[PDB]
């Protein structure tokens, strides 16, 4: 019996990546699909299949629906989480999952009263390649980690939660995996378009207690980029598409010491299919994994810490 989903906003991410993903995995089946306006869900239905529903509270209120997928803007995470897990339904929320620690904390605790799951959406940490690379820095191939540089920028696009809270959290992201649990904000710099008064663009310096420092950097004033380098003691290692890589696209992982170079191709995999499984699992097997909360409530406290901590800068 898959567990049925049911979609509250009919998404940009959830049209390109969610929707696809739950509509091939065996072990989820599309219910529901809700929007602000009937004629934009009847469109995602088409698409994707489910009852197309006006308004969201209509959705949280049926009895075929066991989980609820939230792509809505950050600052709305919050409210329709907290609704959607009162009604007694596990969530898949995208990313970022709320706006800070303590919200985030308000949240779990609410899924937790109720055995519910409540995962955040980083579909990209279920993609292989991360594991492959971090077992290659493990085997000493560029010797001990000194440094981390994560990027993730693209161009302008025709609101929003802003650069940091939407795009800067994946280099963050990135930093938490890698160089572990410690992490620590030395200072950061936002830039604020004052025109339409929303970040566009900044760049985080993280470290770990022990001195391995991260450098970040993400906008939405830019040519694309999505990558992150290691600089050891004896090399470098670099990737590209880290963040957003097709189901069908081999990695490539480049590392380079003192006189010699080399690049590893990767197997292809689809994370957006895996993260979604891995939801679904959860779910139907009642393992809600407790790294995934505590990864999720560090990730919201080191967000904190720099949207706090930065020095923001207003232009022109
Ligand atoms: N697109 C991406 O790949 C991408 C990239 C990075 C991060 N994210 C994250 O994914 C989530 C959604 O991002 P998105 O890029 O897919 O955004 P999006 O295309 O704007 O989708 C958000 C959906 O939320 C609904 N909504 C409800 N109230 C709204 C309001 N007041 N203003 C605008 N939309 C409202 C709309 O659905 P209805 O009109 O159907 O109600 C809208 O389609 C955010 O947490 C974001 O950080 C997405
Ligand atoms: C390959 C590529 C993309 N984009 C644009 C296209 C798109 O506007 C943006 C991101 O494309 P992608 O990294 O594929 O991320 P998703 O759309 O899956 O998820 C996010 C969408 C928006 C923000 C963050 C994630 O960059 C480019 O401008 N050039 C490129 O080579
Ligand atoms: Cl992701
Ligand atoms: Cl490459
Ligand atoms: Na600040």
């Amino acid at each position: 019996n898959p567990i049925r989903v049911g979609v509250i906003g009919c998404a940009d991410i959830a049209w390109r990546r969610a929707l696809p993903a739950l509509e091939a995995e065996p072990l989820t089946e599309v219910t529901a699909i809700a929007s602000r306006r009937w004629d934009r869900a009847k469109r995602f239905t088409e698409r994707f299949g489910g009852e197309p529903v006006e308004g969201y509270p209509a959705l949280l209120e049926r009895d075929d629906v066991d989980a609820v997928y939230v792509p809505l803007p950050a600052v709305l995470h919050a409210e329709w989480i907290d609704r959607a897990l009162r009604a007694g339904k596990h969530v898949l929320a995208e990313k970022p999952l709320t706006t800070d620690r303590p919200q985030a904390e308000r949240l779990f605790a609410v899924a937790r009263e109720r055995g519910l799951l409540l995962m955040e959406n980083f579909m990209f940490l279920h993609h292989p390649q991360h594991r492959q690379v971090a077992d290659m820095l493990d085997e000493g191939v560029i010797g001990e980690i000194r440094s981390f540089a994560a990027s993730f920028t693209i161009p302008p696009k025709p609101v929003g939660g802003g650069a940091l809270l939407d795009i800067g959290v994946y280099p963050i992201r990135a930093a938490g995996l890698f160089l572990g649990a410690d992490l620590e904000f030395v200072g950061a710099v936002l830039r604020h378009e004052r025109d339409r008064d929303v970040v566009v663009g900044g760049n985080a310096l993280l470290t770990t207690r022990q001195g391995v420092t991260a450098q970040l950097t993400f906008g939405m004033e830019h040519a694309y980029t999505n990558n992150y380098e290691f600089r050891g003691s004896t090399g470098r290692l670099w990737m590209n598409r880290v963040f957003t890589p097709p189901a069908t696209y081999q990695p490539v992982v480049h590392i380079e010491r003192q006189d010699h170079a080399e690049q590893f191709v990767l197997p292809a995999h689809d994370q957006f299919a895996k993260s979604i499984r891995a939801f679904a699992q959860a779910v139907l097997s009642g393992e809600h994994p407790r790294e995934w909360s505590e990864d999720s409530l560090r990730q919201a406290s080191l967000v904190d810490a720099v949207r706090t901590g930065a020095r923001d800068i207003y232009f022109p």
